């Protein structure tokens, strides 16, 4: 049984240009999967202010978060790590930066590497293919 | 220092192709090429086969058709492999893919496989590298 913050809700899968769907498993670990069918990849994205979202994995009940040190992790409770900057890019895809945390005046991104692992935020750049996401409507 | 490699061309790849217009590419029972929003349509399962460096053939497995475009720029399904089935597979800066006719250009400019907003096959000649319609992500099928 899931909840959301006050805001504009939409239901999506997030598929990286590294060709993984983002999921958070029952253990709160954040990974990619090739599985088009995976229920831990169904996300509720709610906009709470302009360009600011909280992304929750419905079927595990975790928020996609990133911490000061720049690790992706799953958070049971909403907190400041769960605020993300959603930038609708260029042509056809989105990026998700830490709202709260920078590295050397550089944004830190949610990214899935080529073997489907989460990246350490310090190593990520907006131009990266790992940090690009084609949202796909769930229903 | 010993390259290690992961995306070298050769081995077949079982994929769907997902347009940025938000449809999966299929070829029906009857060789008609279209997009679906359905995540589980068996006509959207493709076999992508490297024929030469820079060139692929795309085959809808469950209808036994190749994806093709003729000289007149018409995107169609083809039961036998021929030169209209040769496609330049190309990866753009942003990281999505384009598929263009190997043989057929128009105004010197190249012609792309493309699905529009209502997921209809686009007219060869009316496509541009730029176009959201002409961008795909392949997704793995198990």
């Amino acid at each position: 049984s899931y909840n959301h913050l006050q805001g504009d809700v939409r239901w999506r899968k997030l598929f990286s240009f590294t060709k993984y769907f983002l999921k958070i498993e029952k253990n709160g670990k954040v990974s990619g999967t090739k599985k088009e069918n995976c229920p831990y990849s169904i996300l509720e994205i709610t906009s709470v202010e302009i360009g600011v979202v909280a992304v929750k994995a419905i079927n595990s009940n975790y928020y996609l978060a990133m911490n000061k040190k720049g690790k992706l992790y799953g958070s049971k409770e909403f907190n400041n790590d769960c605020k993300l900057k959603e930038r609708i890019e260029e042509n056809g895809y989105n990026t998700y930066a830490s709202f709260n945390w920078q590295h050397n005046g550089r944004q830190m991104y949610v990214a899935l590497n080529g073997k489907g692992a989460p990246r350490r935020g310090q190593k990520t750049r907006r131009k990266n293919t790992s940090a690009h996401f084609l949202p796909m409507v769930v229903h």
